[PDB]
């Protein structure tokens, strides 16, 4: 689920 809300790690490829 690319959502990036309040995430330091929000980095999935």
């Amino acid at each position: 689920i690319w959502g990036c809300s309040g995430k330091l790690i929000c980095t999935t490829a």
